[PDB]
């Protein structure tokens, strides 16, 4: 390194369960750390406030205790990230879907739910018919249901987290960041020296696909150290929209690169639900960058897809 040089700031938070770091560069001009530290923590207040369903104070809890047809003034984000949802659901045949917070509650894996209990297949059936995105509209700055939906968009919520924070960064000057929220993240320019950003990828056999972010958002659904069989059959909180039962299959993880970061970690949570059969041909169809990591044989297999080898090649 050089003696004079811009500085690369760090700093790091508490989330309502993990931890988000932002990184970038400061020029002379550009803003000053703690500036950023209270910008990211305000739009992190918004997120909470308007889309958590663990406060109930929470715009998307007062939509949710609505009974079925009601339309209901919502904020704007509640509102964007509703039809981004919409889109995600249309891009990827339904298994992107905002309203199973009732068989989430059912199979105790939500905010009001004790847990670890197996639902009947009655609860089920009245419990999907709650569900179900084409019940949910926009009309003006209302939402409105057809049934008793009640929304959770945590599929999305951190993705979504991270472009915020980026459009104000760059509002505010800066070039060159790495922003990661929960694990979701993106990264754009480069540091002073010139060297890129770099994420890594798991790819066990305890392998790492290096890749760099240029523009570029990335989010992993599942961690391949988290993969349970409950009796020999596969244990986990993600569950089918169209079964009301949790997914049977293999896949362990599988990892997104988008432009928006929004998108990666939607159809990042789509890829899972569908699994690595169905989850590929998807990806290949619509041309998503994906790496997908498939417990095989007591052991694992790696997958990309053609538009991640495009952009990273195929090795490791
Ligand atoms: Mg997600």
């Amino acid at each position: 390194m050089d003696l004079f040089q811009d500085k690369v700031e760090a700093f790091t938070g508490p989330t309502m369960g993990s931890t988000y770091t932002v990184k970038y560069v400061r020029s002379g001009d550009g803003p000053a750390k703690e500036v950023l530290h209270g910008e990211v923590e305000a739009i992190l207040g918004q997120l909470d406030k308007q889309l958590s369903t663990y406060r109930s104070d929470s715009d998307v809890e007062r939509f949710n205790a609505l009974p079925a047809g009601s339309c209901e003034p919502m904020p704007d984000m509640v509102r964007e990230l509703v039809a981004a949802g919409s889109q995600l659901s249309a891009d990827s045949d339904g298994a992107f879907d905002l309203t199973l917070e009732p068989l989430l509650n059912l199979w105790g894996f939500g905010p009001q739910g004790r847990g670890e209990r197996v639902p009947s297949a009655e609860d089920i059936s009245a419990a999907r018919a709650l569900t179900g995105q084409q019940h949910l509209s926009i009309d003006g700055d209302r939402l409105c249901k057809a049934v008793a939906l009640q929304l959770d968009f945590n599929s999305i919520a951190a993705g979504y987290a991270v472009d915020l924070v980026i459009d104000r960064l760059k509002a505010l000057g800066v070039q060159s960041y790495l922003v990661e929220i929960t694990g979701e993240l993106k990264a754009e320019g480069r540091k002073p020296d010139g060297s890129p950003w770099r994420i890594a990828i798991e790819a066990p056999r305890v392998a790492q696909k290096i890749v760099e972010l240029d523009g570029m958002g990335v989010s992993t659904s599942g961690d391949y150290r988290n993969y349970f069989e409950r009796d020999g059959r596969r244990y986990s909180h993600t569950l089918d929209p169209q079964s009301g039962q949790p997914i049977e299959h293999h896949l362990a993880a599988v990892t997104v690169i988008d432009k928006s970061t929004l998108r990666a970690d939607g159809l990042s949570t789509a890829l899972m639900v569908l699994g690595p059969e169905k989850g590929l041909a998807l990806a290949e169809r619509n041309g998503i960058a994906a790496f997908f990591v498939v417990r095989e044989g007591q052991g694992f297999v790696t997958t990309s897809t053609k538009a991640f080898d495009e952009l990273f090649g195929a090795g490791v």
